């Protein structure tokens, strides 16, 4: 029970942070959701087929461009190929510099079919709550 999560986006979003923070290249760490064991393998990938059990596309709320190249990502992964895929609005704490609205984000995964987070890598808000979904989500989808 080794799920093989990708870690997508435009440069400078914070995947690699977000990598880090879950699991202290390719990251290992077992969770537990709902009872139940979890064994996640997260590929920070920017840093192979396709074998992945999941997506998380990762953009910044302070880049809009990261935004719009994200829903092209899941318009691709659509086209392409299922596997769930995870939009993830990364860097909630920079209020000021924002530029993608949580409305907008959740409002854009929900029509393009998509589970949407806002995480902070700089306070570790959601990382948690976002892996945790991950795994939910691939079993929301046998
Ligand atoms: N304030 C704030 N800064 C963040 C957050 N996440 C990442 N950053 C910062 O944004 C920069 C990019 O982080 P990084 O994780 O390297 O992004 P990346 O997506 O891996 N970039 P690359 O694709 O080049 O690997 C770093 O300076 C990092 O500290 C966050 O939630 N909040």
């Amino acid at each position: 029970s080794v799920y093989k999560v990708l870690l997508l986006g435009a440069p400078g979003v914070g995947k690699s942070a977000l990598a880090r923070i879950f699991g202290g290249h390719t990251y290992d760490r077992s969770i537990v959701v709902d009872g139940e064991e979890a064994s996640l393998m997260v590929y920070d990938i920017w840093e192979c087929m396709a074998m992945g059990d999941a997506y998380v596309i990762v953009y910044s709320v302070t880049d809009k461009g990261s935004f719009e190249k994200a829903s092209e990502l899941r318009v691709q992964l659509r086209r392409a190929r299922d596997v769930p895929i995870i939009l993830v609005g990364n860097k909630s704490d920079l209020v000021r510099s924002r530029e993608v609205s949580v409305d907008e984000g959740r409002a854009c995964a929900v029509v393009f079919d998509c589970k949407f987070i806002e995480t902070s890598a700089a306070l570790h808000h959601n990382v948690q709550a976002l892996f945790e979904g991950v795994v939910r989500q691939i079993r929301l989808r046998r």
